[PDB]
């Protein structure tokens, strides 16, 4: 039938997967609570569905070897949460067994003042994996359409 992309959102905890997920699947902003979703989406003339595995803490290669792309997630005023996107990438071609495993990187919280990451720093990150980079905001919606429908289009490519 329609075309089904499995994504998983990955991050550090707290980045903003959780919110960026439910801001894009119900147009809700998260601010403290305790998943699967799935939505029809249209990008690019075509129909599809769109199911999102969002991660927690410990727990994982099942997790990865079923989603198709994957979302490094972190947030513009937490430093540490942007050196950890190298040991998710790092995991994410293990896991996947391949190099050229289509992703986006995602700063979120470009809504709130203190940058604590500047933004020539991120891009450069993604221009060393040779990924796309885009700026998020889960309470403004901006860019949250762009980061997940970006990510589909990396996986129709590949095809
Ligand atoms: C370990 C783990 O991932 N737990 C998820 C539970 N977090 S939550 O409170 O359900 C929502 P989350 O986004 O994970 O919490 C992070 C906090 O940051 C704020 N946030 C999230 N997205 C944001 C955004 O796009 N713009 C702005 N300005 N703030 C944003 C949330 O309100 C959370 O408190």
């Amino acid at each position: 039938g329609m075309t089904e992309y499995k994504l998983v959102v990955v991050g550090a905890c707290g980045v903003g997967k959780s919110a960026l997920t439910i801001q894009l699947i119900q147009n809700h902003f998260v601010d403290e609570y305790d998943d699967s979703y799935r939505k029809q989406v249209v990008i690019d003339g075509e129909t599809c569905l769109l199911d999102i595995l969002d991660t927690a803490g410990q727990e994982r290669d099942q997790y990865m070897r079923t989603g198709e792309g994957f979302l490094c997630v972190f947030a513009i005023n937490n430093t540490k949460s942007f050196e950890d996107i190298h040991h998710y990438r790092e995991q994410i071609k293990r896991v996947k067994d391949s190099e050229d495993v289509p992703m986006v990187l995602v700063g979120n919280k470009c809504d709130l003042p203190s940058r604590t990451v500047d933004t020539k720093q991120a891009q450069d990150l993604a221009r060393s994996y040779g990924i796309p980079f885009i700026e998020t905001s889960a309470k403004t919606r901006q860019g949250v359409d762009d980061a997940f429908y970006t990510l589909v289009r990396e996986i129709r490519k590949h095809k």
